[PDB]
């Protein structure tokens, strides 16, 4: 009983941190008919925003023409607006329109700060790009959206390392029951990793070190999993090892189940499960293989394991995923469907 | 003073050559590989992940001096046609990477050859294989051929044996988060031993691959109870190995890293610094375990727990090999 | 016009793919040193460019793409390839071990009718960049030369200077990505390059460089000379040029020259971009006016100009232009 | 012995402290940044590109020991809050980015504070200049402001000289081939300075960009006739100048190697071995000339001249800058 919007219906979003979250959002809006982008908030002035949106390092150059303008720029024709305020507060949102906000700093990410966004003459929504804290509703697209009703304000749209895990552990959960299990990311350095050795403003002397040149050990996210699967809570940990290339991760599982299984009944209840979120592949590939995939969780058969040994089992799962956009793929389905049922 | 003979002048060959400097009564006379004197003597000279060569290093006709001291070089394809003998060898480090099996290996052992082979890798089930301050007892000093095992085997192996005596192992699975090598494409192309993730640019990707760690040769009470995979990423040398695993008595992460650091010795060291893997970059440990990633995950009574050490595939191993030549030299019967 | 790959390698399966929007030439038979299933693998999927826009399926002796079958053999020696069983007239020679006249003809026998060298191959083979001077083809020729990367983005920026200007003398510098016959780790280089030898991925490396040009612009010959560095990129590179110049110029002048020369071979452009922006465009070279500078010192002038290039889809682009025109001219 | 301060414990800073280790005359009794101790401490026990620290760290409060010698460790921002002579402090070395002026430089200098001031960076045409065992001379130990010059200075300075003195220079065009540096952007995104191509990914790009040597002030009969900039490409240091230029004198290949063979001492190093850019990190040398890269075009009586000098853009420079520091601090 949702009533949801016509893609006709055009509901009018906004962007807070244009950056590698931010400008993919973006790219992927251009495609969605009923989102649309009317205003920009970063720390800088159209010219740079305008140029990083046209060239991308590793997503490759913008699908169309931009131009920069006074204070915006112009996409396809259509102009959009860029303003420079450091305070969400402080944001006039409501002047172009905007109803929801993406909030992508990855400075706000709380209840209390993202909420900031929400005054007379700002925001009525605002979706995370990253976790946001347990007193905030936490989706992962195609596993768990159901939760949503539209009355929220502050809603999460997980990190990329759960949209990864969550579709592959709920699989073996509904099949198989899952006991506990153990999460390693083999994962790609991020903007709050040093270029080279220096002071890490976030007291973290790993991200400290030069990410681009160093295996990093790091915690993950993802460990907030019992929020996206609620019978899972406390059943699963894990880590991260950040390492050397610029975008694309991989997520491996170690768990013990409830039902004795085989290498082909796992394979085989992962492809059961696949649509657009969650992909299956038996091919033999390589982190460069998934930059720009559209599914936010793409299980590789090839790499899993059930050993047995007296009885007992440990099963070993794994799946790839571009922490780029994946994660904004999944980020924006989410955006679209938490935009037609909003109340 | 045992004279030695390297075959395959590589990274692991190279390395080895540096560390021999260091140990009096070992010493290399005869290196063969499949070029020219002068461009193994650069390679000897200037190393990227390894830095510049400590002493002097000056081209000769058919070999170089280093430190004065004349080592001879040849070109030769079959290990049979190898006349170790001429230069005193007695045992031959047999580091190309091909041939890597007792029937293989042997080839070096004839008339005016060597007498007895150090692989540096896996050999086979038939070949008896050692982690020094694991498993070197073992040898007794009449075998032909031994194994060295890989990288990774001597990053697991200590660490794993900790477990198994202090708490009992039931069963465990590895993943070793490992740098790239010489086996890998540079960039995308032809792989020659038909693995087609190894086809694949190393520098450029996170490549899944299989791992050599033939586990059970080493610590045989764990036999069949171990098993697991690597993931090769953009370093030029620097390696991690994580295992989770089921133990037989219940643990704290105090009481496992207690257990670690009571362990430790020349081959197994011990920190509770937050490193990352260029801090590992040449150091003289096979493995080195790091207290900071333990986990002991507790769920409904049953225990998962987790163990991680680091490791330079280069040198790291490269090390315990030159400990288990050293040893091995000096009981050869 | 049915063509045949020799060497399925960067330059060979990117040339097969640019051939599939070229109507009029089709791939009929793939030569190199491997099973069908390694080829059809690295065809699908690709570190630099992406995955391939189609379906490949493996076949026995060969692989199918978008349902059209394709015959792979696995022979060593040229002559020994037996072209003419699927209608191949004419023969890329992508492998880089047989680059000259005498090694390339060797296709040449009862086999195909001509070869396209993707390399420079000595002095008695005309050596061609597309839209500078293809019209020495006159279509009799049995082995040609589609010449280098950095000759495809060198020759129409020296050109354009020497028809303006006039070029007295001048010095290169490539600042290129790494390349198969780099080492990935530090060990012998088969070819006895003590640079080449050493970890490609980790290190700028001095080195020679196949643009030194007068086969391609005859009136520069000799006037021209150069190297590179090779640094850590997997692909996509860049050329800068010091010249001395026959006038007296402005930065204004010359980037106008450039622009006026511009065509589908020889780009223009005046944003900021980097290496990653030119990975997989179809230029064969793309000036960059930003880098220009024109120093005057005393009333003499020192003339710097740049261009980019994807040593792999720029000159794959520039080298399917040029196999598609020859085919054309029987 | 006189007692140093750095401020800016970076890449340039925790090298500097490190060399002075081993220079008898200097030693460092206070570091100033934005973080705590802790930080530090680790990041000078531990660096990707240098190695281990040879030696140990122990963190304390408001510092750490090194060797058992206690370094007071402080997060002022502002350079006229920092009380230098608290500890002894008569030479500030300013390494933190910020504050490379005559101007900006000079409030460290203020009671309670500092005597003198060693900028680790261009400063300025109103602040002296100096590349060690080139311009050194230049220094009479009165000045309250100095320059170290860049990385990329330091390394074609006295190649430069050497074609100068023995050829004469006409003009030249330089391009670096340099080492990425923590003022470009780990991955795409909003650099503070405006700057388009810093904003972009570093270690996955070759970035072009300006440079901090485009030299007259360091050679004066020079000024003007050099010009340059530089390509950013995947290494985390080490660096290589290239310089095309003209001369007054014809020349040849053998010449110009030996003129620079002759010109050798602690600062430029002399090499005729085939070397990449990894065989020049951690060296002491200013500038190592390459002797392999050299070419010398002659077309129609003219003739173009290529040299070529290697440099760890971090190492090399800090070499420099401590030998620059050691004579002044000895003079003063
Ligand atoms: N990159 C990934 O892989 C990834 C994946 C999933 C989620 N996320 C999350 O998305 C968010 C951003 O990640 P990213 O990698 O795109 O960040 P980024 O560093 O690339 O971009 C952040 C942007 O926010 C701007 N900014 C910073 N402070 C601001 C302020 N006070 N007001 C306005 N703008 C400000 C910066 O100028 C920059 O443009 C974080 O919450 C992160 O956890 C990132
Ligand atoms: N590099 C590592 O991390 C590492 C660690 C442990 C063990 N290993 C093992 O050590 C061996 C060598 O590894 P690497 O990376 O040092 O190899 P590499 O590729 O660097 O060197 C192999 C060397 O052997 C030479 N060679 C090849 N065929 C030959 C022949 N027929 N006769 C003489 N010389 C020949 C080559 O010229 C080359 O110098 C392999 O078995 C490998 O599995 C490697
Ligand atoms: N990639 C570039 O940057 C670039 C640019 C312009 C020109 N080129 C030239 O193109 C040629 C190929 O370069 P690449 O980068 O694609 O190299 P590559 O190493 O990727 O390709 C060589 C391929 O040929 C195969 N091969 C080798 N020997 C063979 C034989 N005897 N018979 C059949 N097949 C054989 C190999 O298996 C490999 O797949 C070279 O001449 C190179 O100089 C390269
Ligand atoms: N790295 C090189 O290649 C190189 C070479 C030659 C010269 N330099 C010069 O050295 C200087 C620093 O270079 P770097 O790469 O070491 O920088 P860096 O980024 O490594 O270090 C800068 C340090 O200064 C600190 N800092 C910033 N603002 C501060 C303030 N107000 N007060 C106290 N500390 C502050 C930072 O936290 C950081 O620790 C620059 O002027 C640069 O031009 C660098
Ligand atoms: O920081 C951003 C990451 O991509 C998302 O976090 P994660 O790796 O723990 O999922
Ligand atoms: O060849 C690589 C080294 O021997 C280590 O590899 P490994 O993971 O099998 O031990
Ligand atoms: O063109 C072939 C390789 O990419 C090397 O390029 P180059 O000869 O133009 O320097
Ligand atoms: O940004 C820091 C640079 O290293 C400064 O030195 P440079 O101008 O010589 O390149």
């Amino acid at each position: 009983g949702l009533v949801p919007r016509g893609s006709h219906m055009v509901v009018k979003v906004g962007i807070n941190g244009f950056g590698r979250i931010g400008r993919l959002a973006f790219r992927r809006i251009q495609n969605v008919e009923g989102v649309e982008v009317t205003r920009i908030n970063d720390l800088t002035d159209p010219n740079m925003l305008a140029h990083l949106l046209k060239y991308d390092t590793t997503q490759g150059r913008f699908d169309g023409t931009v131009e920069v303008k006074e204070g915006g720029f112009e996409v396809n024709g259509q102009f959009v607006k860029v303003s420079a305020e450091r305070e969400p507060a402080n944001i006039d949102w409501a002047t172009d329109g905007v109803e929801i906000v993406l909030e992508a700093t990855g400075f706000f990410a709380s209840k209390e700060k993202a909420e900031q966004h929400i005054h007379e003459n700002g925001a009525k929504k605002v979706v995370i790009t990253a976790p946001g804290g347990n007193d905030v509703k936490t989706v992962v697209f195609n596993t768990n959206h159901d939760i949503l009703d539209g009355t929220e304000t502050v809603i999460s749209g997980a990190s990329s390392t759960t949209n990864c895990l969550a579709p592959m552990a709920k699989a073996l959960q509904d099949n198989f029951g899952v006991k506990q299990g153990l999460m390693t990311t083999i994962h790609a350095y991020t903007g709050d990793q040093m270029i080279l050795d220096g002071p890490h403003r976030g007291g973290d002397l790993r991200r400290a070190r030069a990410g681009a040149a160093n295996i990093v050990p790091n915690s993950t996210g993802a460990a907030a999993i019992g929020l996206v699967i609620p019978e899972l809570n406390g059943k699963l940990d894990g880590a991260a090892q950040r390492v050397p290339v610029p975008t694309g991760s991989v997520t491996e599982l170690v768990a013990t189940l409830e039902k004795d299984v085989t290498v082909e009944e796992v394979n085989a209840a992962m492809k059961a499960a696949a649509n657009d979120s969650y992909g299956y592949t038996e091919d033999p590939i390589v982190s460069s293989d998934i930059v720009g995939i559209s599914y936010g969780s793409l299980f590789d058969a090839t790499q899993t394991k059930v050993q047995t040994v007296d009885g007992n089992q440990l099963v070993k799962v794994v799946s790839w995923y571009d922490n780029e956009m994946s994660y904004t793929s999944q980020l924006v389905r989410t955006l679209e469907y938490f935009a037609k049922i909003a109340k």
